[PDB]
């Protein structure tokens, strides 16, 4: 509702406050808009205030991140841009300014727009097991996470994208810790044990005990990257066809190259509806249940859609199962 007419890149004041907010579109725009909304995030969090991060910097350097992601069905710039589109909900669904440091803000939102750089669309499990150059430069460790922190720092140690320059070096060690610790976090082979060692924690939850905030800051990354079924069903619903896009690619790969094969990316096994109900009732659902217990706000705006969205996949499966009963 504005005068004249703007170039999409510069973002209306209704976009700016969309983007605060979980329900946000993120198939609307693309990738220079999507970039713009990331530069808005450094700066109205005040993170370009508080480590004089020069703004054409920034720039350059979300540019850069962007050229790293490759165009996967999922694992790709806009997935980029969702996680970290919902770590700056996060922020602000939880108040996560009056617990957090500008230090954890900062390593918070960088892990989450570089947590999968350069994503090949094979997993861990295809690279361990195709014995790949990947697998073997890192030892079967988390070996796509390894890379993905890898390449961020690499694309940071170029001085027209380094946006930490002006940060004292013992600050940079800090969020380089930080961000190293938060994207290996998001290795799901790693989702049983990060949950055990979070809830061992929340017996007696202290925002003072900097490993209590550790784990708690991995659980946050973690939310993030899994939570595209929290968004409204209109922008949840076309990510799970590129996910099981991405599976079935690499499965049936496996199956050509005589590697073992995982049933939940089985073509043969699996459907929109069945790969959804079981991870929304037994890790997302469960995960949002314990970030609750710190922020009751959570409940309401993230499990509320999620038992919805549960809810929606078991009525498509009656209906999927009714058709293959046709099909025999
Ligand atoms: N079934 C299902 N899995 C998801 C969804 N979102 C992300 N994931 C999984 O969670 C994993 C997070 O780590 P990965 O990036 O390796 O691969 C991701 C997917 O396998 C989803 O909506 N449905
Ligand atoms: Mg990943
Ligand atoms: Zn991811």
């Amino acid at each position: 509702g504005s005068h004249m007419t703007y170039p999409k890149y510069l973002l209306s004041p209704e976009t700016i406050e969309a983007l605060r907010k979980p329900t946000f579109d993120v198939w609307l725009w693309e990738p220079n808009e999507m970039l713009s909304c990331l530069e808005h995030m450094y700066h109205d969090l005040g993170l370009v205030r508080d480590f004089s991060i020069n703004p054409v910097t920034l720039r350059r350097w979300l540019f850069c991140v962007h050229d790293n992601y490759r165009n996967n069905p999922f694992h790709n710039f806009r997935h980029c841009f969702c996680v970290a589109q919902m770590m700056y909900s996060m922020v602000w669904l939880c108040s996560l300014q009056e617990k957090f440091s500008q230090t954890d803000i900062l390593i918070l939102m960088t892990a989450a727009i570089c947590h999968d750089l350069d994503h090949p669309g094979y997993n861990n499990t295809y690279q361990i097991n195709a014995r790949t150059e990947l697998a073997v430069r890192y030892n079967d460790i988390s070996p796509l996470e390894n890379h993905h922190c890898a390449v961020a720092f690499q694309i940071l140690a170029e001085p027209e994208c380094n946006i930490f320059s002006n940060i004292p070096p013992d600050g940079f060690k800090q969020i380089r810790q930080g961000m190293i610790t938060l994207i290996l976090a998001t290795d799901m082979a790693r989702h049983a044990e990060i949950m055990d060692s979070f809830k061992e924690k929340m017996e007696n939850f202290d925002y003072s005990n900097e490993e209590h905030m550790t784990l708690l800051k991995m659980i946050l990354i973690k939310c993030c990257d899994i939570s595209n079924e929290v968004r409204p069903m209109e922008v949840a619903e076309p990510w799970v066809d590129c996910l099981l896009e991405e599976y079935f690619m690499q499965s049936d790969r496996e199956k050509s190259e005589g590697l073992p094969v995982a049933p939940f990316m089985d073509r043969d096994k699996v459907t929109k509806a069945t790969a959804q109900i079981g991870f929304i009732k037994f890790v997302l659902i469960p995960m949002f249940e314990t970030v609750t217990k710190l922020f009751p706000m959570v409940e309401e705006i993230m499990l509320q859609p999620l038992w919805e969205s549960r809810d929606r996949y078991e009525e498509l499966k009656r209906i999927d199962d009714a058709m293959k009963e046709l099909q025999k």
